[PDB]
């Protein structure tokens, strides 16, 4: 069984994908997801969180584990879906379960962030946005169940295994 769930509520929402179509809640509902927070003009860590949300993408697989991924852009107003497409290019050849979006405010995605994630975002005047470097595993109901680290000692089995809960 899941141990210690955090159940956050996760609100209802509709941004757009790296191809400007509609992806959300709508899509997301009934299906288990992770999510995470980046930006494509990430001088530091948002590379390596999203080459290990791609190691995590190819295990999942493996495991027959059928799951999404989702990757929130913290800088909407620099990632437009063709940004947002070429920077996950770089990372995997799969797509088919993984939606990077944008499309909102900054401000919007702050509160976003904040609200959902308990997470701050802020854009300084160098534009190296703050954000967090969590992982997120969302259930079938579209409850935030369990964080891990995106970039440190990021523990892929333990991911697996949160999975293979809630799939059973």
């Amino acid at each position: 069984a899941l141990r210690k769930p955090l159940n956050w509520d996760l609100e209802t929402f509709q941004f757009t994908n790296q191809d400007g179509k509609p992806f959300g809640t709508k899509d997301l509902k009934g299906k288990v997801w992770v999510a995470d927070f980046m930006f494509t003009n990430c001088q530091t860590v948002c590379p390596p969180m999203t080459a290990n949300m791609a190691k995590l993408q190819k295990m999942a697989k493996e495991e027959k584990l059928d799951v999404q991924f989702v990757s929130f852009s913290v800088d909407p107003d620099l990632d437009k879906p063709e940004n947002l497409k070429a920077f996950i290019q770089k990372f995997t050849e799969d797509t088919s379960n993984w939606n990077l979006l944008t499309g909102y405010s900054l401000e919007d995605i702050t509160k976003f962030s904040k609200d959902n994630f308990q997470s701050l975002v802020d854009k300084p005047e160098n534009g190296q946005v703050i954000h967090g470097t969590s992982f997120y595993l969302i259930d079938q109901n579209g409850k935030v169940m369990k964080k891990y680290s995106g970039i440190s000692n990021t523990p892929y089995e333990d991911i697996i295994r949160d999975m293979k809960r809630l799939a059973e």
